C-alpha cells in the first residue's frame, strides 16, 4: 500500500537455509548487492530461526533503503524475479515497527 524506505522481500528463503552463520552470512551479502543496484542500503534484517522459540518474521527479508523513491525502484526491481526457482513477492514494511524489530 503507503510506499515507505523499508523493503520485505518474500518467497525468498527457507528457516533452514538461515541455521549455518556461513550460509546466513552469504543470504545477507547476496541480499545487500542485489538491492545496492537500486539504491543505498542504510541496513537489513533477516530474521533467524530458533527452533521451538517464535521469530516473527523467519523466512522474510527486510531492506531499508535511504529514501522512499530508492525502495520503489527496489520494488519494481525485484517484484516478479525468479530466485531459488520461486517468485520474489514484496511489501513495504513500516519503519518505526522495522526499527523496533516488530515483524510478521
Amino acid at each position: 500500500g503507503h510506499p515507505t524506505e523499508v523493503l520485505c522481500l518474500m518467497n525468498m528463503v527457507l528457516p533452514e537455509e538461515l541455521l549455518d552463520d556461513e550460509e546466513y552470512e552469504e543470504i545477507v551479502e547476496d541480499v545487500r548487492d542485489e538491492c545496492s543496484k537500486y539504491g543505498l542500503v542504510k541496513s537489513i534484517e533477516i530474521p533467524r530461526p530458533v527452533d521451538g522459540v517464535e521469530v516473527p518474521g523467519c523466512g522474510k527479508i527486510f531492506v531499508e533503503f535511504t529514501s522512499v523513491f530508492d525502495c520503489q525502484k527496489a520494488m519494481q526491481g525485484l517484484t516478479g524475479r525468479k530466485f531459488a526457482n520461486r517468485v520474489v513477492v514484496t511489501k513495504y514494511c513500516d519503519p518505526d515497527s522495522y526499527h523496533r524489530r516488530d515483524f510478521w
